[PDB]
């Protein structure tokens, strides 16, 4: 089949970083994250961090350094720029909340810059490195620190990454987040209690951030750290998101995603065509996965659910089999988690 017919190879040098670049920059500058004020001001932001995404920039040093490193999963670079856009764009959504609610006062200039020079050195900390040790994740805070000019916390040894940027662009613990919750005296040990912390409060920031904009993510991390629970917690602390947790085995297919599909969500005739969308108004059903990469691979290295949710995720649909017919997602979105690979 190779000799059946033609080829082109694309190789990674193709798409230059500044390639990349310039395509999440005009492409934020162009369209609004809704569907205008905050077109300007993603203008405004665009305009704050073009100094920063230059070739030979803060972000390209950071990228080729997180690649100096270790990671738990197999590390893409268009996964870490892809991760970093997204928690771009919900820095300039915070932006726009912050102003909505201060119709008064909208952030100036000075303090938008402020808050986005910081967002995106805290967004590179735990874009690049969030899926690696701690111990990695404070080397590349140190090296980051060493090449960047922006104002960061004078912490004498608490890495940047425990710390998290205020609203009003300041550099606050993220210990203050951290309520001191009773849990009742039945309730020890229960299996719903979520006790607040460092890591769960980080993490439910993440979470927040990346469902906003219904980027699916997937949590790794050795067995009983506190995954499946802080995700449980945050999708249930989500107003509008319903949870359908779902447990893959190393026999999962589609089938089952179809099933859960048919189950939770309806098929409706649309103009644009068939559309898929949850039973119950106005809800994103967020289809946890327990083991997303427990299903085994066939003997061609391709495990078919993943390609499944590949499909669905890029393509924004599927293919009814039934009677062949596109089938667009509308208000679905996917979570997962998953112990390393080794
Ligand atoms: N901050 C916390 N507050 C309260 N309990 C916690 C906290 N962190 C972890 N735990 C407890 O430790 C365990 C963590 O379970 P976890 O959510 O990691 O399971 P899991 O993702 O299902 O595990 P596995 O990968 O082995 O299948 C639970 O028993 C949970 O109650």
């Amino acid at each position: 089949t190779v000799s059946r017919c033609g080829m082109v190879w694309f190789s990674e040098d193709v798409l230059s970083t500044d390639m990349i670049f310039n395509n999440f920059l005009a492409r934020l500058r162009s369209i609004p994250l809704d569907e205008s004020p905050m077109l300007q001001i993603q203008r405004d932001a665009a305009t704050i961090m073009q100094p920063y995404f230059t070739s030979n920039g803060l972000v390209t040093k950071a990228l080729e350094h997180a690649f100096q490193l270790e990671h738990i999963m197999d590390l893409t670079r268009l996964r870490c720029l892809g991760s970093l856009f997204s928690m771009l764009h919900q820095a300039c959504r915070n932006v726009a909340q912050y102003n909505a609610n201060h119709p008064d006062f909208p952030m100036q200039i000075e303090q938008l810059e402020r808050y986005i020079q910081r967002y995106l050195v805290y967004a590179i900390l735990w874009s690049l490195s969030g899926d690696s040790r701690l111990k990695m994740r404070a080397e590349l805070g140190e090296y980051i620190r060493r090449i960047t000019t922006v104002p960061l916390p004078t912490a004498p040894n608490i890495p940047i990454i425990d710390y998290e940027v205020s609203i009003s662009g300041e550099w606050s613990p993220w210990q203050a987040k951290v309520p001191q919750i009773e849990v009742e005296t039945h309730k020890v040990a229960a299996p719903d209690v979520v006790v607040p912390t460092l890591d769960t409060v980080r993490h439910e920031a993440l979470l927040y951030t990346w469902l906003a904009e219904h980027k699916p993510l997937v949590l790794c991390g050795p067995p009983g750290s506190g995954k499946t629970m802080t995700l449980f917690s945050a999708l249930r602390a989500l107003p509008d998101m319903e949870v359908v947790g779902l447990n893959f085995s190393s026999a999962t297919t589609p089938e089952l995603l179809l099933k859960t599909f048919d189950h939770y969500c309806e098929y409706r005739r649309t103009p644009n065509g068939v559309v898929l969308a949850p039973v119950q108004l106005g809800k994103w059903l967020v289809l946890f996965c327990d083991e997303i990469n427990l299903p085994d691979m066939d003997k061609y290295g391709t495990q078919r659910v993943i390609s499944f949710i590949r499909q669905m995720v890029e393509h924004g649909g599927f293919y009814r089999t039934s009677d062949q017919t596109w089938v667009k997602l509308e208000r679905i979105q996917f979570v997962g988690a998953c112990n390393p690979p080794t």
